[PDB]
């Protein structure tokens, strides 16, 4: 509530290191076309496309702001600091900020355009904080608050799908207008302000484990209880009959102890290595990749369950669709090279977690007698079973942040498979958009659709806040440990800043677990 | 407490809606015989039955009090006003009342009956409320208070089962003699009370979703994770020759995406079509049917985990012991034909729950190399992995409304698989007799057990009222909902009413799910 | 704080039988030499090892207490008490003393040695209450409280291990300094107490039960849900064509009936007869044993899921690496015979947990059709689906107590497959130690570490009493239960006693499962 010569906010960013917690602020400034030129717009498929990649929605002339991604918040340094010293964290609060808006229009006469100031135009936000439109955010898609913040960022236009029989719809699919909501409407001078809570949510395990699963155990110490060992005779005489021997586990048969757990849940992937001349010769991708479909089509597990991706000493095998690929700075978005990419590494969790590539073992799967010898299967794809115990997928700075767990009957385990914090009541989606404003009518009245608007867009600074919570770590580990650092060597450019051309970039991806703790 | 000219209790039935839950109460009139002329029975399966058809137990001379059914509370058009408005619902209260009893003594010297009154005859009643009796409700067995009001119905006996070791007992076996408990006498004139309180339970989803799984996404914006497109080379001269290539996923090919969220478990079963001729001609069921065994005897899921019924534009096919099968009015309880009953579909569930036809996927089974190809198995059996998300089966106006939660150490989900709510401590169960009255004693004392009653019946009103708590709808969608209608086509009889001949029907199964959602 | 000639704390001992609870005390005489003299040694697999038998770690000094098993706490009559009244039972409260200390110095100077006493030498001690240290216990180790309160034991050392790149080490690896903590120093006079209280964990199935899954409902009632029995036509000259026909279960086809629940979860093991002649001749154990692998080693599920031992009248079978085997007296440790061990059987279980020999079920996996006959495959390997009850592996008078629940990101089950309460925070572990005494150093000084002690033991009184909750049985059975008893039979020694050579001796595994309960 000002004039046109008052600015409303101001320019905050930074952080701010505290005891317990850390509040991370962030400012940007944003841009806004008009969409559809105003129009909802139903969007089918294709005529003749493929089955699998068939989809029936709608597109609106609104706007949202996207800041799910860690790297839209945190800095390399404090995500540096952060991963450190801690062995957990989670988001608190939320605070939210839209400010020095301005509307401009735009004119075109010849090659040449013009662009002037329009003071008396709105501008529509509102946010949907009961949850009714369709939650498209936590689908890893482009457009948060780029990592740099100089940088000036696009309000990406927003679009929902619904439920579709073939490139068709069915009547139980649902139509929303974002106009059929209460929404803030402003004009140079004014500015919306939002606040939100986070719910109750696990400490993300910014750690790795000192131990294993198959070692928990004294190495000096035997076992009291008896495992059978041998089935044919050890005296003389009676090596090739049948009699039953039972041994006791001990540091030396340390692979033969009992055990109270299991590991995680599998669920097999292809293996590819990083070289590409020792992979098969075939466009095998999709014809041989771990998939689910329902309702009679297709879809590919990218992420899959948390499962490590290599065993030791290989370095070079990775799986197919089982790890989070980025882009370097100025990579092309179809059929990049290898070493144009990134991707990320999950061997924290070789220790629970099973391997991708391998399986979960062998199971017994006939009766064994005189006759016939016992035989076994090996097992790729594993449930869970009672005494399962696993590790989640690790977060990275340029990862996402949250999802929105679906409002099901059922859930096993929440946590989304691609990323962090899994909410029943994630931070809601805000929606800005440009009003409509129209040329001049014609002077008979007409009753005919008006489709001769203005055309204009919209600038304007957003700024974010948000409050995390921070789980210190007490280790009694007397060496030293390994930790996140710069490489000292020189170089031509130093790493996450901004070379001879003003382009940031982002050399390799961070992970948080670089911490250790017991089992 | 009153004489035998003054009523006890009246005829209630009718229903409330009010604001923010729905009380339904019903009352009827029921008829008791004597069972087993009042002896406690042995009962064991036979001499070379079937050995998965094998069970010991216990049949007891006392009734027992049946109202597990929707249809026994509800009403056709309280069930459509119900689901056609809620998003949910679920029980809060209960009450109980037995009165207006009579005990009718019979007499027989020729082809003609004499009924005549007994006034000083008692009935005995009680309610397991400590849990203690083996619980028989919630196994879909006959005799709750009929649909229509105004049927008369009879109170089913009571029986129990134990362990068997074939057709015989083991020593773990128990024995429950229900005249070891407390027990109210009750003679014309006086009436029994219960009252109830059911214990927090979740929400019945009757919604179905907008959205899909697999369909979540904007449709308008890429992702910013690479996946793996190619293997071989795209340029000329090398699509021939192994290369690693990756691209971004965007609405085109919107099946190459990454997901958080996996489907529910699925547990295959073998498909039938409507038509007969178009099945295989054997007598396959028992022989190809998803079935489990334990202590060494099979059992069939018919109900199995909740899973779509059929695919899209499919409406022929439905699962082998997939669904629940309803009969129809006047239907044999043997070998009926498919068009004198009615088999329920699941498909709603089709944007979270696979299909029960079809399988979850495909898993790679070896390590790819240069000189191996890449293969892959096709999985029918899943289990439980981390980011499942999956949907209940719905509930049905004819269905069962709970079940009792077995007392064991261990429960994933404790969904009934066949219709509504679990609880640990659910209505119990209350049994309802008619003491036996001796007939004229010898003169001389004998100590022989005393085999001559006197015959005779007993017949009473029994009123029942549940208070349910309501969800409501709140809805964005733009456009209509589906919803349950009656058809306004000519007929010779309107349904869900009584025919020439004055008996009820049920033409149609009616599910609760017909609002939507959005995941 | 006392002198040398006061004695601290007194001999308990005995047990107390309250209402609802039991308090249970035991106390023991205790030695301890040093270990490692006073050096932390790393030790590593060894040169030329198995790959499975490979381990990297630390062997430390110091010693620890350990009491995690029933037989270190209760008595034969008294778990035979408990287990005959009793539903079940958990720990409430722990308290642990330590007293009479004295440290004994040994002087050799021929065949003959010498032992003195020695006042002014200190003992350490110190609990890990923070769960820093890595937790040995739970791994069935030898060396707690012996069950005979007259036998002296020892005190075992202590050591760990941390992650190995086979029989090397990694920088993740960790080393912890066990004098790096803050530790009691006590002398002769001085005393150590500790209590602890036990989190909310759920009570122990101490029943059987009197029912079976697929025997749960009523023996005289038909189901009113109709199903498929037949494909042929039952009626003349349509019996070669396809036609599907409807009934309904009743007792006699009470193998097809509908269901709410499905049995545990199943991990297929191998079938072993008790007589050797029987099985099959060769060395199959770890070649055909349902094992599991990480980080590119194997181990083995000795425990494994709960699942029942043999189906009815087997009594002769036994799944391999499948129920815990236990030592007789005086048994040596590699290769004993089989009549010199105690195998535990898991029969109690069949109701509700799957065989451990066979398999869950079968599964359609094919999709049926004129042309094609159905196909269904056997599945051995089963995880989680909705629905699924199981019961969980039974505890022993000699068998463990409790196991330490790992600190991961997931959970399914956290009970211990191989015993009893899964805990987050268990009772910490007390470690103790001998401090060193320098030998007369030398005049001048010299920088060299001191490698010159003086050889010396200590011996000393521990005192445990842990308080235990109960569960009372109220059935309403008939006839009597199945109870443990002693064999009135003339023998020539009375189990559970100490022979003519005073050594105490344990015949036969006892189960707390022997009451029952109906599901």
């Amino acid at each position: 509530a000002d004039g046109v010569g008052n600015s409303s906010g101001n320019w905050h960013c930074d952080s701010q290191w505290l005891g317990d917690r850390v509040i991370t602020t962030s400012t940007r400034t944003w841009a806004l076309p008009t969409y559809n030129n105003h129009l909802y717009k139903q969007i089918s498929s294709q005529s003749g496309a493929s089955n699998d990649n068939h989809y029936f929605g709608y597109s609106t002339p609104w706007g949202y702001f996207d800041f799910n991604r860690f790297h839209c918040h945190f800095s390399p340094r404090d995500w540096q600091r952060l991963i450190n010293n801690n062995w957990g964290f989670r988001p608190k609060k939320l605070s939210f900020k839209l400010f020095n808006i301005q509307v401009k229009e735009v004119t075109q006469n010849d090659g040449t355009t013009t662009i002037a100031n329009n003071l008396t135009s709105t501008v529509q936000v509102f946010t949907d904080s009961e949850y009714q439109l369709p939650y498209v955010l936590g689908s890893a898609h482009q457009g948060c608050l780029p990592p740099f913040p100089a940088d000036v960022f696009m309000v990406p236009q927003y679009g929902y799908l619904t439920l579709n029989n073939g490139s068709q719809a069915v009547g139980r699919s649902s139509f929303y207008c974002l106009e059929y909501f209460p929404s803030q409407m402003l004009r140079t001078g004014n500015n919306f302000q939002f606040s939100y809570t986070f719910e109750d949510v696990p400490f993300h395990s910014s750690y790795a484990h000192s131990q294993s699963l198959d070692r928990l155990m004294n190495p000096l110490i035997d076992q009291y209880l008896y495992y059978l060992n041998r089935t044919q005779g050890t005296t003389s005489g009676t090596t090739n009959q049948s009699r039953l021997l039972f041994s006791q586990a001990g540091p030396q048969s340390m692979s033969l102890q009992a055990r109270n757990w299991l590991p995680g849940p599998c669920y097999r992937q292809q293996r590819l290595s990083k070289t590409a001349n020792d992979n098969n010769n075939s466009n095998f991708p999709w014809t041989a990749a771990s998939k689910y479909h329902l309702n009679g089509r297709d879809s590919l597990v990218n992420p899959g369950p948390a499962m490590a991706s290599h065993k030791d000493d290989e370095e070079k095998f990775f799986p197919m669709h089982g790890n989070l690929i980025f882009g370097k700075e100025g990579t092309t978005a179809s059929n990049a090279e290898l070493d144009n990419v990134m991707i990320t590494d999950e061997e924290e969790i070789r220790t629970t977690n099973p391997v991708a590539t391998e399986q979960y073992g062998t199971v017994a799967n006939n009766l064994q007698s005189s006759n016939t010898a016992p035989t076994t299967r090996t097992v790729n794809d594993q449930g869970a079973l009672p005494g399962m115990v696993w590790q989640d997928r690790d977060v990275y700075l340029q990862g996402p942040i949250w999802a929105k767990i679906p409002h099901t009957d059922g859930h096993f385990h929440p946590s989304p498979l691609m990323g962090g914090f899994g909410l029943k009541h994630p931070p809601p989606q805000i929606m800005i958009k440009n009003t409509p404003v129209p040329a001049n009518p014609p002077t008979t009245f007409s009753p005919a659709k008006f489709a001769s608007f203005i055309t204009q867009y919209s600038t304007g600074q957003v700024s974010v806040e948000i409050e995390w919570e921070l789980q210190k770590e007490n280790s009694k580990r007397w060496n030293p440990e390994i930790q996140y650092t710069s490489n000292y060597n020189k170089s031509v450019n130093v790493d996450f800043t901004v070379d001879t051309n003003g382009v940031y970039s982002e050399p390799r991806p961070i992970g948080t677990r670089y911490l250790t703790r017991n089992l």
